[PDB]
């Protein structure tokens, strides 16, 4: 059944049943990915930018962002300066991999913006990748550590005299997801449960709706201040998410994950965003970026549906009465 008429008692099944990849496609996705990277990291501009890293980024036949990162830029401007060369070296050797390279899976580069399809025949699945070039601004990043703060004192330098601030976030699309993978399952399935419900809104309206990773981040948010378990009630979970979405014009969320305000330029970027109209959902990737941020009709538009959803069956009980959110502190 459809997620709207799908009540709280059923939602976990739900989600197994229809959010829930499947598990062999997604390893044979992630391991073509992989060959893809390798091959692009050597085969691209082979003769100062180069390939350092590509990665998956965001993500709905399904749809997913492919971070390609390039070393050696002068300014986070050239990857849109340069698009359109960047596109062809990158369309290039994608081809020459589907060529040369053999995967479990198949690889076909769609015909001219350059996306690729990965399917599987085998499994009726498949993922279309949308190839974004980025300035490899964090260079060698691992897990557990803060970039340097000068990498972000590059950042914004350059967007406050572009005025492009959260426009480069794509940049640093590493953190976006090490920030949403290093969770427990419970919470990627409810993150799973929100962006479905989301991709549900957005069938609907011809106006524009806040950003997907606004509601990603608003469930991370959701569950930090709400449960921080491991194991919880969907339904209260996706119900707190609701209520959030609803208290838009009070929202200003944001995290030290990978910066802080210890670097004056950075604290003093964190402190200008943090003073907009709400809501604000600083960007833990990125401090210039208030995701759906200068839009508060998107999110007038997405705080009705809330109300709507708060109507439906999904955060009810048999009875109809509400399962609760999760209070929070």
């Amino acid at each position: 059944m459809e997620l709207r008429h799908t009540p709280a008692r059923d939602l976990d099944k739900f989600i197994e049943d229809h959010l829930l990849p499947n598990t062999c496609f997604r390893t044979q996705v992630k391991e073509a990915i992989d060959i893809v990277c390798r091959f692009l990291k050597e085969r691209c501009f082979q003769g100062p930018v180069r390939v350092s890293k590509v990665v998956k980024g965001g993500s709905s036949r399904s749809d997913a962002d492919l971070v390609v990162f390039l070393t050696k830029l002068t300014s986070f401007e050239d990857q849109l300066r340069r698009r359109g060369e960047f596109i062809q070296e990158i369309r290039r050797q994608l081809e020459a991999c589907q060529r040369e390279q053999k995967f479990k899976v198949t690889f076909e580069v769609q015909s001219p913006a350059l996306s690729f399809v990965l399917s599987s025949p085998q499994l009726q699945q498949e993922v279309e990748f949308d190839v974004l070039p980025a300035f490899d601004a964090l260079g060698q990043w691992t897990p557990g550590y803060k970039p340097n703060p000068e990498i972000y004192v590059q950042l914004i330098k350059e967007c406050k005299s572009r005025g492009k601030e959260g426009e480069f976030s794509t940049c640093f699309t590493e953190l976006q997801r090490d920030f949403l993978r290093n969770r427990p399952t419970k919470l990627k399935s409810l993150i799973r449960l929100v962006k479905h419900w989301y991709q549900t809104c957005k069938k609907t309206h011809g106006n524009k709706l806040p950003p997907q990773y606004a509601l990603e981040l608003l469930t991370v948010y959701a569950w930090e201040q709400g449960s921080r378990k491991t194991d919880f009630s969907t339904a209260q979970g996706f119900q707190t998410v609701l209520e959030l979405v609803l208290k838009h014009q009070k929202l200003c969320i944001f995290w030290e994950a990978y910066y802080d305000f210890t670097n004056p330029v950075v604290g003093r970027c964190m402190l200008q965003q943090l003073k907009k109209p709400r809501p604000v959902i600083l960007d833990p990737a990125d401090p210039t970026g208030n995701v759906g941020g200068g839009d508060t009709h998107s999110w007038q538009r997405l705080a009705q549906e809330a109300r709507v959803w708060l109507g439906y069956p999904c955060c009810k009980n048999l009875d109809g009465s509400l399962v609760g959110a999760w209070t929070m502190l």
